[PDB]
């Protein structure tokens, strides 16, 4: 029961997600061509998220440690309908078998087509992620912990090992803009 709410570029919510998308771009293109920012409204994927959010709160001194983070994966189209699913994690990842996020849109943009075209439209997710007690760096969370924060330039990555601790709130259809 997923319904996509298309946001007007004149809407404060659109501009918020637009600036957050554009301002978090670093260099390893310069700016993005933001085409479509849609809200993801699924009552069951939401009640599943919030239920888990409260579980983590009670295990972390009444602090969910919630963050808005970007996500890229070949599974975006499936995620918005079936929710995040740790079962589809990669066994050999640097931080084990978890779902990867980043606070830089440009980081998540790397993982859109698995692990240089200006024409083909891309999609990222801008998600609510419950980090809870994040371990600074494997199969699951370490004991007493709910997420992994990594920092391998030195760009921050965040990994969860339970699909229900993230909700794909915004679907951003965009292109990387050609440097003039």
């Amino acid at each position: 029961g997923t319904i996509l709410i298309d946001l007007s570029p004149d809407d404060k919510e659109f501009q918020s997600v637009e600036e957050e998308m554009q301002s978090t771009v670093r260099e390893h293109f310069n700016r993005y061509n933001i085409l479509k920012i849609q809200k993801v409204c699924n009552k069951k994927l939401w009640e599943r998220y919030t239920h888990r959010r409260k579980e983590v709160s009670e295990e972390n001194h009444n602090h969910a440690n919630e963050r808005m983070l970007f996500h890229g994966s070949p599974f975006v189209n499936a995620i918005i309908h079936k929710g995040f699913d740790e079962r589809h994690a990669y066994i050999g990842g640097m931080f084990g078998a978890g779902i990867y996020f980043a606070e830089n849109s440009s980081k998540s943009n790397q993982y859109v087509y698995g692990i240089s075209c200006y024409i083909c439209h891309r999609q990222l997710l801008f998600c609510r992620v419950t980090l809870g007690k994040s371990f600074l760096q494997m199969a699951h969370s370490p004991p007493g912990h709910h997420s992994v924060t990594g920092r391998p330039l030195a760009l921050a990555e965040y990994v969860i090992y339970r699909g229900e601790q993230a909700y794909p709130e915004y679907l951003i259809t965009y292109q990387i803009m050609r440097p003039e």
